[PDB]
C-alpha cells in the first residue's frame, strides 16, 4: 500500500465504519471516477474534489433517485464536488455497518430538500414521488404524504421535525431485508 | 453435462426465475457443499438431503438471523436439511428477479415462527429482534412490536394475517431504501 500513511489508514478506520482493506478498496474505486485528477498518492494530503457529475453517475448512485441530494448532503461544501474524505463518509452511512437510525439521521437532512430542518408537505411530496419514481398520480402522492404526516408529525404542526422523523423510521422495521442477498 | 435431462432443466427454467445456465451453476454450488453426498446423475431424481449445518454455512446465509428459518420454510421437511429442489427454490425466491410480492409471502412464512399461519406478538418480537441486531434495546423492541401490531392488525385480533402483512408492507414507502448502497 503506497498511497497513505499508516496514520491516516488508522484515522479513516477511526472515523467511518470501514476496515483497512475496505478503505483501500473504495480509494481505488474514487480515484477512477477521474483518473486525470485524482492522484495516488494522498500521503501529502492533496485539496482534490471529483465534480458531482463523476460521483452521481458512478454505477452505484446513477440509478438513485436522490443521488444528487446524498453528495451534496456529505459534500465539503454543499455542491456535490467531493473529497475522498467526503466520498468515505458517504458510504460509510450507505454501507450495511451502519445502525439504521443514524441512516435515518442523514436521510433526514437528504430528504430536506430546502435545508430548514424540517420535512413539509413538500419536501415530503417530492421525496415520495421520487421513491415511487413517478408511477403515481400526483394526487395520491399527495395523499400519500398526508397518510404520513398524520402518523408522524407528533406535534401537530404538519411537519416532520428530524425527531418526528427518526422515530417513524424506528417504529417501521425493514421485513423485507431478508429476501436478499 | 449429464447431470439432469433437458427436460428436468426446461422445468427447472420454467418454475424458478434462472436460466438453463444458472441453475447448472447453481448444482455445483449445492454439490460443492457436500461432494461425495449429492450425485452428479440427477436423471434418476436421486433422494438426496444436504444437512442445514452446510446449508446454513453459505455464505448467503451464514450472517443472515433467520438462516435456521429460512431454511426449514424451504426445506422439504421442516428441519433445513434440503434437496436440490429446495436449495434452487430458495435461491430463486432471494434473487433480485424474484417479484416484491412473492418476497413478502415468503418474509410472512419465516417470521410466522410456529407456522399456525398468524404472526402473533412473539412471533413480531423475535423477528423484530433479529431485525435490528442489538441495535434497539429490549424495551424498544417491545414498543415498536407493540406499534406495528396497533397499526397493521387490520381485524384487531392481536395478531397478523398474511393480508395484514401484506398491506402493511404496501402501506408505506421505506424511507430508508435509498440509503443501503454497497461497494
Ligand atoms: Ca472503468
Ligand atoms: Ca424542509
Ligand atoms: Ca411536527
Ligand atoms: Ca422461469
Ligand atoms: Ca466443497
Ligand atoms: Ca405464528
Ligand atoms: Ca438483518
Ligand atoms: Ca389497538
Ligand atoms: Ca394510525
Ligand atoms: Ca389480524
Ligand atoms: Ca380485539
Amino acid at each position: 500500500q503506497t498511497v497513505f500513511t499508516h496514520e491516516q489508514l488508522e484515522a479513516y478506520q477511526d472515523c467511518t465504519f470501514f476496515t483497512r482493506k475496505e478503505i483501500m478498496r473504495l480509494f481505488y474505486r474514487y480515484q477512477d471516477l477521474a483518473p486525470q485528477l485524482v492522484p495516488l498518492d494522498y500521503t501529502t494530503c492533496p485539496d482534490v474534489k471529483v465534480p458531482y457529475e463523476l460521483i452521481g453517475s458512478m454505477p452505484e448512485l446513477k440509478d438513485n433517485p436522490f443521488r444528487q441530494r446524498i453528495a451534496q448532503v456529505f459534500s465539503e461544501d454543499g455542491d456535490g464536488h467531493m473529497t475522498l474524505d467526503n466520498f468515505l463518509d458517504m458510504f460509510s452511512v450507505m454501507s450495511e455497518m451502519a445502525p439504521r437510525d443514524l441512516k435515518a439521521y442523514y436521510a433526514f437532512k437528504i430528504y430536506d430538500f430546502n435545508n430548514d430542518d424540517y420535512i413539509c408537505a413538500w419536501d415530503l411530496e417530492q421525496t415520495v414521488t421520487k421513491l415511487t419514481r413517478g408511477e403515481l398520480s400526483a394526487e395520491e402522492v399527495s395523499l400519500v404524504c398526508q397518510h404520513v404526516l398524520d402518523e408522524a408529525d407528533g406535534d401537530h404542526d404538519g411537519r416532520l421535525s428530524l425527531e418526528d422523523f427518526q422515530n417513524m423510521i424506528l417504529r417501521a422495521p425493514d421485513f423485507l431485508s431478508t429476501f436478499h442477498i
